[PDB]
């Protein structure tokens, strides 16, 4: 029961966000913003650069000073902000899901359903733990008494892609806010729009001037000013592995400031022969093409079990065939445009070389429409693990088949990889379940589901997908800073 | 690797202790324990009563004073007496379990590689908590600094049961002195022993004088001193549902001391037909005559399914019949004699209402030697929810075996019971064991096991079974008394 | 910033709340609550007794029921529905204020300012916590996976005094609520009518049926029907020790309920001759006035340092000389009238009490009005440890000044009590502050102020003030049932 | 009471420890350790490169694989271990002691007394967390069962200084081991023997082959080859801003390994008027002057009021003339030599820079002896914010005194560093001590004394001080790498 969308929805906001009020860039620059399922320009955005950070960096800092109002506001108070953005956030949700549909290109039914309730729920979670994150008295030896205090790390700066513009600030925002932090957010150049509006509807919320900032622009000049900024204390990033390198490289060539990253992956959804068939194949089909395949820890590794390999591939053809292509606005479209040219050139890239290494095209492999960046469900059978689409992330709606034999064999192939951010299980069987589990290298497995995210549960990635979590109590952790205070006391007593 | 037992091991403690000394009691009067095994007497020991009891409160209150060497002692050092005791305790390893089999008549080979080993590890978890128990900093509202401040207790009245002696005191000493509590201790008249000789090492391990005191005696007499004193704070009991009434009644009436039971229960094991036939039956086996029955966590109520019944019904009387019964002390017996007569015959009348109820009697069910309090391994089938033997728990090696069709007929007829202590689930199908763990109303779930405890893991019962939890972090929550300090700032900040 | 009040607020919910819906007595009985100011009955209410109760208890526990919308329901939405009900209590905030005021007699004023303030933090504070008291993941010895669950405690019997009407009912449901067990409550003959009417309000935020009863009626008949109710499973009280007791007894008699007891007191205030006199004796009329002195908490012996016992008891007087006392409707009014004539009669019984056993009164002592139950303003100075007025709880506007030459002998004054809630120290010393805290057996120890109740911290009583406590993260452990569930695995790993 | 030293003890451990094996460097190349009380080398050691890094990382990793003996022991067990390898260490204190003062250079009786008593505290502080380090079970959103696995984060990389040789050991294995991780560990080139020696303990103790693993040898060879190695999955560091800034760009460079650092300081040491006078002085002294001011939260800034400013400088510079400087093996030595000639030079440098800036030289500033590396104790007054000896980390026996009026403005100029490790507060103000422990920007805050380390506390640094906590719980974070599993359930129940 989902609203009528405006296929047109009203920009408001495209300036640079500092102190609460809209600025253009120092340069007056601009850069355009395109809609992928048309390919037209929806509108031009002020290019922010390293100038422009510095701008929002100062009012960040000034924000954050002692005794300021954001400083001095009760821990309760913060949470009663946070609230007050779900709900402004809520009664602009038709327009917000459009909105991202606009500028990003997935199904409104999914913006609006998915998207907006994920960043309801992510902020409302968040707003409860405002005045909960508690330090501690600390039993320390001799007459002494110390305890711990959990204070704000300072000036985060956040820097996100654009795969889920609207959720990647609210997993941002929540914790950093909650815990009485500023932020100076670099939105992608792709998606800059929602974003900004909610910085609209922060304003709204009473949230003090200078708490909340956000650059939009490019990665190179504005992304690139915040991780080498002397006077950010934090830096979070959510993108490419590539990018990882560059941020952790200039915190620590910069100020060493804490950093925190979520970078890709090519997580593996291992399906064993005691596997509910039909609940698995629609499970691994929404676990890769979700989101036009363009999620982090999308299942591009589909472990199939021999005995069950065959049924299990028809049915995934078949299933991938029938996903409906076409304009996201339109209620029966499963799958709307990818991202960019960039990307829709990227991907069509990958499809070429899965042909050339000898994987076996089942369905699809080439563009889905003559106008935007639609490219139509393509599936890959008897893969190797040696193949390219089978170590390199794709972020496309291109899917990868492999067959095993042994539950040992599988794992030691699905740990085989420098990423580890999401795993998935398939099985009725109790042992096999919490044998893989264990066994799997990854941030999150999955058993019998799969990109089933929760605001309580933290998400983050093994190895090279990235450190730390995001999400939950856990999330909490990279935006505090723990200050031990030990006094000094006439005499100490259990 | 089970050193030769001596079959009547010397006793050096059989006295009431009090400040790290050994009393007799005021009245002069003793009580006999007796050998299980043989029905003779062991050896007297002193029989406190309330003027004994008393003693025992002011010297335990004393070493409680605000400045005393156990209060200002730090939490670290707490932990390493704690160690020490645990040391002691295993150098003296040979002779207590010998000891132990002397008063309590479970197998030598048990007392030593199961009930001293527990011990020893119960002891030692609890050291680490010590300097753990964090207390909290709280971001309160207005200028405050508010903290809480983790405090014992105080004077902690322990009344534990005979079925493991030396466990149970382990379970109750180690948290409430991991804490910095004082202890007023009242050991089981017909297993007072093993706890006294452990008194030796508390005071050999360097505890100060007054933290741990020992007062051996009856329940009426001893017992209800503790439960209604006007200056015991709080009351740990693990025994009878019956008693923990009047535990409960007692400290309403006096002080209001505070409460945590540890009662009985009739836990039932349910054998799903999917499960690992011969690994279910060794398990229900030992779910149920571990410890001569004596186990409040005791599988009373074996719960089959019809598919299956008939061949697990067959091969849990062909072990029940072979499980060896006699002189504890030979390496060769499974199973020694119970407690005392009391208990002795209370079970043999059960075994006779087992039968006048319908009941089939598979084996066993009388008396297995002339000397001693020996009971063969008593099975019985077809039992019915309605029956006795169903209900009420026996506490001894009498198998009940009731049938079952439907997964949601199972759960409700393992719910119906005042008591909730414990339960089991065999099967292999995880979403079985899911649905089974979580619907079961009982304080463990243990699943394709049984029996299994850990001083890392909480374990007490649901309804009747009992209040609070004993083990884990949690075991620490009944002996901590917390106080909320809130200052005045200049100027709050986050 | 005060709206102005309807001095005669129109009733409309005065009958038992169950399963969202109106009932009256099945007895057909009404008793008839008074407005303390006037003497005048305002309204007749449902008189609850046993029967009703257990109407009560069978809605609670059908909700309960596995599977049922209540148990379903994500603990988020727990917090949302929280979050609405606090939203309606704020859209009715000025008119429960001035209903509120009506039965109790506290000043409209206090009533909107801080007791409506302060439910609305109280509600909001818990919701937060709905979805985020987590279990834990134990790595126990051996093969295993073992975790606990913290499931809801189940039926929650609930008993309310009728000093903060409103209040009380937000420290028990709150919790309670967030952690999903359900509620069978039994406020204060005294006054029923806020709290029914926000049981209306439970109905309109979307709470299932049976989630909240409300069985408004006497103690020996509604409230002991539910202490004893065989089918709940923990009950919380607050009001009288000797009730207490009574409770206690008969949860032990009963079904061995779990329960929580938040009593009265004698909290000792201990000004040191280096406290901030101004701020010392504002605060000191504070702690002891505030609510007619008809708190939990009240600093009934305030402790006064002999250099500065004069000047303190001289400007003391004065500030309780000036004390408006009147109509609670007139914004000038500082004191309403007690609560009712049974505790009129009893603070009157005390002062003659305080006069016959050599105590100097200073001020006031006698009826303040004609009509209405009003007391004036009393001080005793030179009060002695040993005289009456220095042991038990007054529970009305009757000051208590003892003099104290030095710091150990203060601590061990202030400790030689039954009572344990609260204590203070007003000192601008840093060690002695330390030191008192530290040495002060109170649930709660107030550093240069007094009163100041956070949500986020917890509140309970030491000794005979009570067992549990209220508030904070603590506030959850008394509503929630700890289940271990320990699955056998086929390799446990690190 | 401290046992003789032996002046000359035995080196008995001087190579490559992997796999609990003494190895000889691949190129077979050594290296001298220096006595820097004599200038004389005390022997060769086995000068680690690149190449032999690589076996002990493959040695580590092969210890880590599933399945392994470190990854089945049961978190109890590995406390087990710590314990012993601690109980090994006590028994050879004198010993161990004795071979620090003799490498290093601090004297024998701080070595026992100090040092190994604070490695002992904190290697069983932590024995006590290793199987208390619980995950969570979350309360997720539908019908779903999550719940966070907290696993070892792998082979840990660890790089410590020469100031605490044994104390930064046991701070980085106690954590590292007691989560279940393995050590590839590379101390300092000036004080590496007593830690090889403990890696002959750590075998002893029972420790699994490849567990831990020590490499001696320079940094910017086997150093930088753990930190740019592939196959680390953690890093942790403690010594110079400089080369943790190296570090930070190597792991970005490398494989993103997750990072922590401990750097030095410029640690201010407020001393207010109030103060107390005695014990302010003696702690100030302290502050600087403990381990040859080779301290890394060394109070280096000692803000004084300038009412008591003149008496404070006074007693200072009587108390720096009569610190005995000498033999550290003589008990009445308080002041040994600097660790090396690097240190010795960089600190009479920085003495002359002090001269030529300005700063009043009151007393030493040159060297203390004609052999060895001794340096008199030194202290400058009126020492101004911008002066170098006021902004650099001096690392040495040289105290700088600043002078202060409004604790406003010392607030304001502490703060004004790019170090924030740790800082101090003398005053006997209530107010004043949390005014400032709340305003002051350091990992660290001590009142009314410094220095006062507890294995309870965390420690870490703000700004360029560091990142992450080392010590108490926190000190597990940096070596836990959390898991989500979330797995599907018939129906989610509260
Ligand atoms: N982890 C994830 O969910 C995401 C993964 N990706 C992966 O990365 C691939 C390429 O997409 P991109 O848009 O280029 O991802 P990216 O990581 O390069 O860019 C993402 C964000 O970082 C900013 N950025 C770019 N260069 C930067 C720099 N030098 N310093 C600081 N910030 C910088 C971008 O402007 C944007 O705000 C995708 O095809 C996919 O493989 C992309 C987005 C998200
Ligand atoms: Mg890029
Ligand atoms: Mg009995
Ligand atoms: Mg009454
Ligand atoms: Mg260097
Ligand atoms: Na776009
Ligand atoms: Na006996
Ligand atoms: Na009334
Ligand atoms: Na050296």
């Amino acid at each position: 029961a989902v609203p009528a969308p405006n296929q047109q929805p009203e920009v408001f906001c495209n300036q640079i966000f500092i102190n609460n009020e809209w600025h253009d860039a120092v340069s007056r620059k601009t850069f355009p913003t395109v809609n992928p399922s048309t390919g037209e320009v929806i509108c031009q955005v002020a290019e922010g650069d390293k100038e422009d950070v510095d701008k929002a960096v100062k009012a960040a800092r000034a924000a954050f000073q002692l005794g300021s109002p954001w400083r001095r506001m009760d821990a309760s108070h913060r949470g009663r902000l946070l609230n007050r953005l779900a709900d402004l956030i809520e009664r602009d949700r038709t327009y917000l899901a459009a909105l991202e549909t606009l500028d990003n290109g997935k199904p409104y039914v999914i913006s609006y359903l998915v998207d907006l309730d994920m960043v309801l729920k992510c902020l409302r979670y968040y707003a409860g733990w405002a005045d909960k994150y508690h330090g501690k008295t600390i039993p320390i030896d001799g007459d002494f008494f110390s305890y711990t205090r959990h204070e704000p790390v300072g000036v985060c700066g956040q820097i996100i892609p654009w795969n889920f513009p609207l959720l990647m600030q609210a997993w941002k925002l929540g914790p950093a806010l909650a815990t009485g932090n500023v932020v100076v957010m670099k939105v992608a150049e792709q998606t800059p729009l929602t974003a900004l509006y909610v910085a609209n509807l922060i304003k709204e919320a009473g949230f003090p001037p200078g708490v909340v900032n956000i650059v939009p622009g490019f990665g190179p000049t504005a992304g690139a000013a915040i991780a080498s900024h002397e006077d950010v204390d934090k830096v979070a990033f959510t993108g490419s592995t590539e990018i990882g390198r560059v941020i952790q490289v200039a915190a620590g060539s910069s100020n060493l400031k804490r950093v925190t990253l979520e970078l890709g992956g090519k997580s593996p959804n291992i399906i064993m022969s005691d596997a509910d068939m039909d609940w698995a194949v629609e499970q691994a089909h929404f676990a890769l093409f979700f989101n036009q395949g363009q999620c982090c820890c999308a299942g591009s590794r589909t472990f199939v079990q021999e005995d069950i390999y065959d049924e299990f591939v028809e049915r995934s053809v078949a299933r991938a065939k029938s996903r409906v292509v076409g304009n996201p606005f339109d209620s029966k479209t499963e799958q709307g445009p990818q991202v960019d040219e960039t990307q829709f050139k990227k991907i069509l890239g990958y499809i070429n070389t899965g042909k050339q290494e000898g994987a076996k095209l089942l369905c699809g492999g080439g563009i889905a429409a003559d106008r935007g960046y639609f490219i139509q469900p393509t599936v890959f059978g008897d893969v190797q693990d040696g193949m390219t689409i089978a170590k390199e992330e794709i972020f496309g709606p291109v899917m990868q088949i492999l067959k095993f034999k042994t539950i040992e064999e599988v794992v030691g192939r699905a740990n085989n990889s420098t990423y580890g951010l999401a795993a998935a299980v398939f099985t009725k069987d109790l042992d096999k379940a919490n044998y893989l589990s264990q066994a799997l290298q990854a941030g999150t497995v999955w058993v019998n589901c799969y990109d089933v995210f929760g605001a309580q549960s933290p998400f983050g990635g093994y190895k090279m997908s990235g450190s730390g979590r995001e999400l939950g109590e856990y999330g909490l952790q990279a935006y505090t800073e723990v200050k031990t205070v030990t006094v000094k006391v006439p005499q100490k007593n259990s």
